[PDB]
């Protein structure tokens, strides 16, 4: 099997069970898995390739727990830039009626790109509209000429206007054939093993746009399959409201009573849960995907993710469909996080060690994997090193670390995924970048012209 | 006099008085100033030498309107990135005590190179601690090898820990000496013409860092010599606690009562305004530098900013002290001056435009200056570009201007200040930048191991 080796980080940062940050620090790779990490001899062993990472800092791959890739397509619609969560729906879902076969294979890949070079290695999708022969295989499909670990969520809609739902009617599915097509994605793509590349899950996109039963009918199936759980989860007021109004309940209650707690469950945005409902997160073991940038540009609200912490949740991040965020940066999304709580409830409210391991060890656990989030032996070798002697980061080595959180940094300059070097000296490896952009933006003009 | 086309942008956004934003727009330049905007009729100007900006988006650069250039020297010190303000205050302050001329020449350079490659082309800075023989003209001097258009305030502390204040005994100065330097200061640099790229402002820390009487004596010396004032005011709850508790009004009241409003007068934060000050603020023409990334680093609050501009306030942006936010990259501060007051007050509160003008005209009005902030004929020729066929940029090309503000683009392509190309094709052109970093480095490690 196939070595590399890392050596001389200026900063080795493991996540590990300690929490190791090794100064100088080593990583030695086998195949798809680490072997060992640390300083001293180690750095001294042959390998089939060593990379030189001196003045670079070396961190566990971040995670991305939400997004909607589909919608780097439609950023800043001009009758879109302006308005809450509803409204916004209501002028984007007709952009969104165009999307074809082709315009999902490179949007994943074009938003896929935006992650890795910014940090990213493993990240979920929630695409949920399929229309004009549109199918999570295109996505799939763009997914594995990347390289990127991909956890993809069948998400659907089946509730339209004229039901008391929120998107129009064209855009939504049967219930019968939604569950069919989920469990066909499932047998023919999702690999439950040990460093998958690939996992499946199961998404209905929210409580105003899907029913009741196929919101029971869907966790049923999940876990008779093994697989997990995502849905939108009391993002605003309006949606607080619309679950007390329809349901009688809060957004905890109605997800509880439907069986949509547990560690195979997580929840995008949370921004309104309630005391109640993060105690009940807390002890179901519910994971909470936190998407800051998309509940400040939504003007949703700035969710209580220091209080979820200190109860236990798991907690992970997501930069939500570049339609709402509208950027693409995971690093800059952990930042974010840690600036987003801080003028919400005070200085001692996120550090960059804290919001760091929302990034990482939090997205590993909200998607129910123990093999990546942190650099171990037999952990899967998914890693990223940004270089500590650029403008962004000068004056800022008194902490690599923290540096990557509290400064602007650019692009990664390495990044190995599954063992894979897929990013080198800042150029992405696996894909022809310059010419997806090019195909990305015709298909953009086309879709909204 | 040298003269300069740029043509065929994508979309220049000229921020004028028509809000023009010209596709296929071109600028013509010659010296510092604009000679004129418009569409490809302009490809008929001679110039010696032209610039293609197709696939490029043109803004008038960005106008920085507070700083502490020397703290990025001191980012993410451990003992300074979390806990309170005391405690950041305390920690940074005998650091910054160990500081040299060399370390102010080069640290300016690092700070405006970082906001000149996020597309800035004007800043203020607030320097107020000078030890070991510091002075302004220190910062003035690595502002000059980088070309940046430059209001250099010559901050100020007096009250030390025996007169009830935080910093050692010093990092404070005498108050006579500060006056005499601030007037010196002024006679030696401040350039009072049109296109001007240097000019000098007064600036006590705070009104609780110096006497009642310095504050007096400088807002008089200011109007005196014509030069503006500057100083942090209302930035978190222990100022307003302070000001009311110590000298029984709110900050704005203070500052009226201190004569510190006015045109020629910009306060930093003003996060915990009330609708008296911002009242006071609208009608005496007082400006505000919003610091957002400052303001949630350091867990100050949101500030009404939308309010404040309801009433006619004027309002720039600043990154603040790289110890306090800790980038220095102004779009990205501009992107956040709009996530952020939609989060506090809700999907109106601030749109791209708005933010976008904020960072331009915005900066110039809080900096007293009629001659930057937008693209027109006669206006000095700042102005950057960035390439929206970047990654970054994917799939925004439905609205150019709204893409920079929405995303996070990287650097910019080119950036012009006063009629100099200092930025080509995302390099800049003006310092060895590689060299520049590699000594700041390396000075920041000889400063955190001094003994203290
Ligand atoms: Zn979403
Ligand atoms: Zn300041």
């Amino acid at each position: 099997k196939r070595t590399l080796l890392f050596k001389n980080a200026e900063l080795l940062v493991t996540m590990d069970d300690e929490r190791r940050e090794i100064r100088g620090g080593c990583l030695l790779v086998e195949g798809n898995r680490i072997v060992a990490v640390g300083g001293d001899e180690l750095c001294a062993a042959p390998a089939d390739e060593e990379i030189d990472l001196r003045g670079h800092i070396v961190i566990p791959g971040l995670i991305n727990t939400h997004h909607h890739m589909f919608q780097s397509l439609t950023r800043v619609i001009p009758d879109a830039q302006d308005g809450e969560l509803f409204d916004w729906l209501n002028n984007l879902y007709p952009i969104w009626a165009g999307l074809t076969p082709e315009m999902i294979r490179i949007s994943t890949q074009t938003a896929m790109a935006e992650l890795m070079l910014s940090g990213c290695t493993t990240s979920s999708d929630h695409l949920y509209v399929y229309p004009n022969g549109c199918r999570l295989d295109d996505s799939i499909d763009g997914a594995r000429e990347i390289g990127m670990r991909f956890h993809a969520c069948r998400g659907s809609m089946s509730v339209g206007r004229s039901k008391g739902g929120l998107p129009p009617d064209e855009l939504v599915e049967n219930e019968q054939a939604i569950l069919e097509d989920s469990l066909r994605l499932i047998h023919s793509y999702h690999d439950a093993q040990r460093y998958s590349m690939l996992r499946i899950a199961l998404a209905p996109c929210s409580p105003f746009s899907v029913s009741r039963e196929l919101m029971v009918k869907t966790a049923q199936m999940a876990r008779e399959q093994g697989v997990s759980l995502h849905t939108h989860l009391a993002e605003n007021d309006s949606d607080v409201s619309y679950s007390q109004t329809h349901f009688g309940m809060t957004p905890a209650q109605y997800a509880e009573d439907l069986g949509w707690v547990g560690s195979d469950v997580w929840h995008a945005h949370c921004v309104k849960l309630d005391r109640a409902g993060i105690s009940l997160f807390a002890r179901t073991g519910t994971g909470v995907a936190h998407c800051p940038c998309s509940n400040m540009r939504l003007a949703s609200g700035i969710a209580p993710i220091r209080a979820m912490l200190d109860e236990g949740v798991s907690v992970g991040l997501g930069v939500d469909g570049s339609a709402s965020n509208d950027a693409g940066n995971m690093i800059a999304e952990t930042r974010q996080a840690m600036l987003l709580q801080r003028v919400g409830f005070g200085p001692d409210a996120m550090n960059a060690r804290q919001a760091l391991e929302i990034a990482t060890r939090g997205g590993a656990k909200v998607l129910n994997r123990d093999d990546i989030g942190y650099l171990a032996t037999g952990m899967a070798a998914d890693f990223v090193a940004f270089d500590l002697n650029t403008l962004n980061l000068a004056g800022a080595k008194h902490d690599p670390l923290a540096a990557l959180v509290f400064c602007t940094p650019g692009n990664v300059a390495f990044s190995v995924i599954n063992g894979q070097v897929v990013i080198r000296e800042g150029v992405l490896q696996t894909i022809d970048l310059p010419s997806v952009v090019q195909q990305h933006n015709r298909l953009a003009c086309l879709l909204v012209n």
